[PDB]
């Protein structure tokens, strides 16, 4: 098994052959992570080493996976700075964990292109502003202001994608996630609708994001994940295609752990699994990270990493982190062997 992008420099290669091996491993098989936060945001929400540095106090643990996103899509810009909603200042710490030995992950709750200023007369940015079938289509028009916002975003995450490239960082990187839900411009326009039209434009999509980046751009570092919501219907609906995507994922929200629905639709990718984001529904500090780890182990084997998110969803603002994270079968930052 190969990278999607057959350019994929040694770093990204060796990355993805060591996560092809870990469902076979004796030892430890379930990376460990945490969402960092929003590069360039105030307060808890925003990127930083806090999430990691809570989770070393709590477990002595570092999680081996370092999550960030680019994109403040919530936020109006002026319109003409919509590249002003993408940062990437996250990068610095990010190199510094990939050189302790740790895996970068990107994602980027993007503006909506189709809006100038990102600005729909909502009350707030795009983000979670649907659009129709024609609207989409529009974003992959040459020549339109919807496709000219859309590479301008796509310009200032690949700028931060090349800068982790020029430092050998391969990236775990997650592109219009959750499509499968009808919360995101980019996603369903229906709960659980089996809308084919919005499923072809999303693929269109993703694709287009592909071989801008792969080839235009020339990032060799990229491990593509195909996440969607695990809580939702038509998943694989949206799936690009084997030759688009390197890493399955979900992102699973739940009070009860065992609940996963998708495992083996996603499994039919034949691509790493992980669940590439994670944590309870209610916020109220209950959720148990070690039932989840154990569960995991027990009844999704084939999954190699889970990703917590920041905020109430932290394993630090929940039950059992340590024994989570001290699992004789996880793997935390100090824990990864590449030759």
């Amino acid at each position: 098994a190969v990278p999607a992008n057959p350019s994929a420099d040694n770093s990204a290669k060796k990355v993805y052959q060591w996560l092809n091996g870990l469902p076979d491993s004796n030892g430890k098989k379930l990376i460990s992570g945490i969402f960092g936060g929003y590069s360039n945001i105030g307060g808890d929400s925003g990127f930083s080493l806090a999430q990691g540095n809570a989770i070393k106090d709590a477990t002595g643990k570092f999680p081996a996976i370092y999550g960030a996103d680019y994109a403040r899509g919530w936020d109006v810009s002026a319109p003409g700075d919509e590249a002003s909603l993408i940062d990437h200042s996250c990068n610095s710490d990010l190199i510094s964990h990939w050189k302790n030995g740790g895996l970068v992950a990107i994602s980027h709750h993007l503006p909506n292109p189709f809006y100038a200023g990102n600005n729909p007369g909502t009350g707030e940015g795009g983000l979670k502003k649907a659009i129709s079938n024609d609207e989409f289509a529009t974003i992959l028009q040459d020549g339109t202001g919807a496709r000219q916002r859309w590479l301008s975003l796509l310009d200032k995450v690949a700028e931060g994608l090349q800068e982790l490239r020029d430092n050998g960082v391969p990236v775990l990187y997650r592109p219009l996630h959750e499509m499968n839900g009808e919360w995101f411009w980019w996603g369903a326009t229906g709960y659980n609708t089996n809308d084919a039209t919005r499923q072809d434009l999303y693929r269109r999509l993703y694709q287009d994001v592909f071989s801008y980046f792969v080839n235009t751009k020339g990032l060799t570092n990229l491990l593509w994940v195909f996440s969607p919501d695990a809580n939702r219907d038509h998943k694989t609906a949206y799936y690009p295609g084997a030759g688009y995507v390197d890493i399955a994922g979900l992102d699973f929200y739940t009070d009860n752990p065992a609940s996963l629905s998708g495992y083996d639709e996603m499994l039919g990718l034949n691509k790493p699994f992980g669940l590439v984001e994670v944590g309870p529904s209610t916020t109220n500090g209950q959720y148990d990270y070690a039932v989840l780890v154990n569960t995991i182990l027990q009844n999704f084997p084939k999954t190699i990493m889970f990703v917590p998110w920041n905020d109430g969803w932290s394993p630090v603002k929940n039950q059992n982190a340590a024994a989570a994270f001290n699992n004789g079968s996880v793997i935390n930052l100090g824990d990864i062997s590449i030759s």
